[PDB]
């Protein structure tokens, strides 16, 4: 394998961690491939849930407890930390909110949340390296509680990093931002790439293809479809009461990825950084509901 930029994985990882039988598992957990019965089972459907009260009432929770990981895991970026230290922080932060990891055992992935670093677009594996000053790197956290999944992620600054860094991860934010401004009833689910490619091309930046929002709820990945690019053919309409991530990823240069023999790590094949940043949303009757917000502060990490 010829890696495209200068990261590595840093090998050997820890043994998996295990979670208490206590806590609620989902399909996949004891799985030997990981392998998620249920969302098979609706593999190849565009149908959209309509979620009930209850359902609405679980993902609210959901979604909650995960922000407070994720706020657990930007309290720890600073040069040195490695990232396999910040996933054992995120592990154990879950089973203290009686959730189980959701990435953990998901299609046998290693880890409790992943961890990417510059040129990784996404899934990175947490794993010895430290995090080195100027480096940007994102945490994605999703929880599973009473049979709901909640799912979002942002990208930190380690350090003080150059103005390339800060123009890449303000626009990622402002793409995901605008994109959320626009969800409501009646509002095609593929417009929103629309939106996110027209101000990424704006300010010289790609689009990642490979990579979509989700439906989530019950299922950690199920319809909608969500393509972040523009001119894209996803299929469906908003309406009060569906649940579903946007999560762009934008590129310094092209929006070209592969995955590194690991079978998860997703990095830019010129070795340019990545940005993403990620919320779980419900449709409301009039808009939407930003599940993963923070409650108590205003600006995301990487502003504050
Ligand atoms: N939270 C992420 C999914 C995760 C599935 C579990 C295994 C690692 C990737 P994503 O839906 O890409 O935001
Ligand atoms: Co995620
Ligand atoms: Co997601
Ligand atoms: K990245």
């Amino acid at each position: 394998y010829r890696y495209t930029g200068k990261l590595r994985p840093h090998y050997p990882l820890m043994p998996t961690r295990p979670v208490p039988s206590y806590i609620q598992r989902p399909d996949y957990a004891d799985h030997p491939l990981g392998m998620s019965e249920s969302e098979q089972a609706l593999k190849g459907t565009s149908q959209i849930k309509l979620l009930s009260s209850e359902d609405i009432e679980g993902m609210r929770l959901v979604c909650r407890l995960a922000r407070e990981v994720l706020d657990v895991a930007a309290g720890m970026i600073k040069p040195g930390v490695t990232t396999e230290e910040i996933d054992h922080a995120v592990h154990l932060a879950c089973i203290a909110r009686n959730c189980y990891p959701s990435p953990l055992n998901y299609y046998n992935f290693p880890k409790s949340c992943c961890t990417s670093v510059n040129e990784v677009i996404c899934h990175g594996i947490p794993d010895r390296r430290p995090l080195q000053e100027g480096d940007i790197v994102n945490v994605d956290i999703t929880l599973y509680r009473n049979g709901y999944h909640g799912d979002l992620n942002e990208t930190f600054f380690v350090g003080e990093v150059d103005d390339g860094a800060r123009k890449l991860v303000q626009t990622t934010y402002e793409c995901l931002m605008q994109a959320i401004d626009a969800v409501k009833p009646g509002v095609r689910y593929r417009e929103l790439g629309n939106i996110i490619q027209k101000h990424a091309q704006a300010n010289g930046f790609s689009v990642v293809r490979s990579y979509c929002g989700h439906g989530i709820h019950k299922l950690m990945h199920t319809a909608p479809n969500v393509p972040h690019y523009a001119k894209n053919k996803a299929v469906g309409v908003m309406k009060s009461g569906h649940v579903f991530t946007i999560e762009p990823m934008i590129c310094e240069g092209g929006w070209q990825d592969e995955t590194w023999p690991d079978g998860w790590t997703a990095v830019t094949r010129d070795g340019k950084r990545s940005a993403q940043f990620e919320h779980t949303l419900l449709v409301t009757d009039t808009g939407c509901e930003i599940l993963t917000r923070r409650l108590d502060s205003a600006r995301p990490h990487f502003m504050s």
